[PDB]
């Protein structure tokens, strides 16, 4: 069925999950993206022009795809999380999780009371309009929470955050983290690299898997060796941009 | 014209208002829905994939319909209420109203200062681009506020909330209330039923009409006898789901 | 997988196929429709505001559904059929098939040279962008063609039409045949019924299953009793319309 | 109500009908347009990016407006007319009507058998999903057909075209007639004016009102002075374009 | 390139910037609007049905237009500002800026740390998917911040707000300010007029240019003489409304 | 400016034009595509889900791009060409041009009387709503017509087709020509290659540049080696598909 969340389970068994970012915000290219074979695709709702109106068509486009659909909320607040849970998202990427407090809110937003604060609707895409067996009971256990550590504060509290019940994975937002460490546009800086591995280290420390976005293969391969399990190796936008540009160059120079 | 708000008046005279929920989020089916004859249709902006972009087409679809269009905001905050008032909504359903404070904010968001905090625009669907006579003066008296009591806190303060100036009706969100009372997916529980009637009782106590959503006819008929006036007897989604499924079954078993 | 076309197979085996019409023209309701369990759903591109931009979302909404998607082209002409083939439709309903040549044209429009005149593209939804095995070869033998006999001339040539290689099923258009016989709005007329019966015998006469649209149950059972195998027992529009009117009535009457 | 068609009646009575063209192709501005007070608005499907997906929202936007909606089909052919009839258009403008047969074809395209070849559907916007009384019967006598004489051949056959049963008004296409006479961009040319005058007399000659599009006031008054009854005095596009240019100029010049 | 922000520079040199408001929320009319010649066009995201989904098409429509695109956020909060910066907005109008605090938040939301709190994305419309030279460094200096003073509190602190680093212009929202001063719908009241000039006075006092919206020419000309530099002389909606209505009247009276 | 048509000029000068196909049907990715640097991009309206509603946004997305936008009409017929001309397309690709008459029809469809049969409108994207100088005059001599020889009959008449006044370039459709020769899926077949070579010589024979679609590099170089000037070296779809599959593979294999 919809449950159990196989993606959430792969993360638990700390298996390597290869993902790709999506920002093209449309069902046509996203259906093609789902054929690639990635383990998870992040439908970016924060840095990509995506909203409820584009999320649903794309989620339909991904039906029958092995890739686990993950939504990256525009911010960590309960209302949007609620709306995103009902339209059919079972995995979440929460930008800028700086405290254990925030980490809990995020988890609570994906859970029906008393376990959480999720609002209850009786018919929607999540429970496929009432066709999902034992929905209410199951739902609260089949939602993946991926918190992004991309601020100094988030780093300082990485340990508490990773220990939080519900937090299924620790994700590192390199670009934001680099800017946060006074190295905007320079994540490769040894300063950023040390902060990145630290987060990984602590993630592993609390049994939670770590993850990161890294369109550069070398970095991707380095992070995987550092232990990271859910790693995004690129984005539809990026590969499309490079591939097309490259194609033009091999004929025009 | 647009004023006076006849729906707001029916509620005041505590007449029985039979409504239906809408979640299909589109102008085509919603135009058909408007032919049914319901007294009010709730265009759900909280648990249904609806937004400004879908609300307007549907509001146009409902033009010439007896049904009073009611928008169920995604949450109780001034900005979205403001935007929803300008596109042409004169009746509001406010989710999770737990305190008299919140109840006031909600009312204040639908009123131009000093009476409230509503932002002023000079041409929009609300004043039909300047063709509504004495708009500014009238507007502040023709907006229906329906607060949802669906939390324990909301219950505890039902009395204060119902006494609030502006609050035109007390609505009970069964599912959320049930989850709030430790009975997720079991609103029929005598515990929930007692909390429901209590809210009704208090609504009546302060001269304000009470309301509820109940797709099951028996419950609907029971709540009406308990006194509830604005009752939603179903949703486009639900009747569509049952009707279609049923149709398939009478031929395939 | 895409191939073989099970719907095409079932028809050939003359087993009863229970379908529903679709005019709501939107992914949200059609996804809910796909849950009903019909053996086939007709995305009407002739009398409903559907087109390529509404078809893809609805086709995606039906992914996973047991229902076989069937598109009713606005008219029998190569170009639109060409385009509809590539967006993912494997089953077609052709309106106003009046002669053997037109029937031929329809079949040809769905097959690659030299079997037919279908245009060639290498990547589209039909072959799921190069993932469907032996696409070219298999596609030509996996397209269901359902012709509509809904006119005087269509009846006169019913035998020639039914004997055409590629015509997988003879469909009767009650409203249009009735009008063709000077009985607009009265399909139940003896003259009309007689023709429907005739088309069915001539269809069975050539070992081709017969079909028709019967929104009224008593008629659906009558036609099935006569031996029609693929019968549409209603439409999402008519069901939604009727069910919402009924719900309103039981409480406002 | 839908029937009788008041616009159709007014024309027959040769009373002046003042209209405006629409090319903006969107519900928002067209709703504002519907407030102006024109007796008729032309939703151009020939030279504006309009189509069935933009028509329904705009048709809904015009509900309540005193303006009679008129659709300008992209071309004179049965199928598109069939589809446009069902989405809610009761008035049509046919481009390039050059012969009596074509004029005939147009009328026939809007009438059910045996009067015409219009396809039959039982539920759509035209009959407001089964709510319009005696729809079939009344529809055939309530469709306004406005033919455009904008070509040499159209002028030669103006009398035959005007005498056709069903042709409710003769419309002149200034830009196209001008081009047909070798005067592209110069409709004010004596040769062109002469033909416009001629078409008007031949129209009046058969008791059929005449019409034309005159964005320039002096021309509008001239044509009205000549006796044209349904005159389009401009377009939303031209007005918006001109008014915004003027506003910019008065402050930046 | 994209940088340097010429509009931001014109404001600095306190040149007269003639702008127009946009609320029609669509690419078709907005492309025409861009031909008018205004120095800046405010794509209203607060009182007009605009969102990310409509903003992008319109921004593309404005490409190659002299007009500087300005977005009027729905409210002053970092998340939406972030999303609006990535889709391609370089100039912002911030509604209801009442304190120096708020003024700073607004500026900080448009700046990458440490200078601000802007979230970092590597490929988007702002840096044209990586083709803008020295983006990160440049961006933080090429973003225009226009704060709206339209409350009593905002007035009381006009001085502190105008002195804030980042604030590029002081804009007066007449309608809201009037309502704020107990004169809803009467901005011409000497009370409002005195508050307006005060704001202007203080804007100039801190070297920052002042601005205002005034569809009435007299007021527009008066404010310009009072010193205001960035003045919106109308809106697409308003000129469209007046122009169309006027056109109908010159022919029907 | 719009005129002269530089792409039309380059072709006439037989200089190499490097293009890419577009089927993604959306403004977001097409804007990124426009950055690649191709001399021309084909917005496919024949084998991709593109149409007037997707074309305008994409056309706007290409404003500023050095790439010349080319539209591939669904089929060679006056009406669709008429409409596509007005929305802003100056370059056309005509599928299945089999005879000299059809080639003629295509050219005529793009020119105003008496040169052709193009319909006349005074304000649209083509003349940028009356801003393009001497539009009527210049437009007729600035429309690029690229005909596709992709059928047996098209090859037989290649010389007559190439000698037609207005035919700016002979394009070969590999997939369709191959099917026409009984080599579906095998364009590399000697029989097919022979015809492609032939069409190229007959094209060069009449001083008309030749073109073709070659997604595989080795073929692109081969055809360019043979002297083809306008060659499409791929499609956004194929590139995106291939690049995303590759990225997934390098980490999951
Ligand atoms: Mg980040
Ligand atoms: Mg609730
Ligand atoms: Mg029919
Ligand atoms: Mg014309
Ligand atoms: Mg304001
Ligand atoms: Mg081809």
């Amino acid at each position: 069925d919809v449950f159990p969340n196989k993606f959430k389970a792969a993360l638990a068994a700390k298996q390597v999950q290869i993902g790709c970012w999506s920002a093209l915000s449309n069902p046509i290219s996203t259906e093609v993206l789902g054929l690639a074979g990635f383990d998870w695709l992040v439908l970016d709702g924060e840095h990509a022009p995506n909203d409820i109106s584009t999320f649903i068509p794309q989620l339909m486009a991904l039906k029958g795809s092995a890739s686990a659909p993950v939504v990256r909320v525009p911010t960590n607040e309960p209302v949007i999380i609620k709306r995103l849970l009902d339209i059919g998202f079972y995995n979440f990427l929460i930008p800028f999780v700086e405290t254990k407090e925030e980490a809990e809110l995020a988890v609570a937003s994906t859970r029906y009371p008393p376990e959480g604060i999720r609002g209850v609707s009786v018919s929607h895409r999540a429970n496929m309009f009432g066709t999902v067996a034992d929905y209410f009971a199951q739902s609260n256990k089949n939602i993946t929470i991926l918190v992004q550590i991309e601020s100094q504060q988030g780093v300082d509290n990485v340990d508490a955050i990773a220990a939080t019940e519900g937090v299924d994975g620790i994700f590192v937002g390199p670009s934001d983290l680099a800017a946060a460490l006074g190295h905007l546009g320079n994540a490769s800086h040894p300063d950023v690299q040390k902060a990145i591995q630290h987060i990984f280290n602590r993630a592993s420390a609390h049994g939670k898997p770590s993850g990161i976005l890294a369109p550069v293969e070398a970095d991707a391969r380095r992070y995987l060796e550092w232990g990271a399990t859910f790693v995004a190796v690129g984005s539809d936008l990026g590969v499309f941009r490079s591939a097309t540009q490259k194609l033009a160059d091999t004929f025009k120079k």
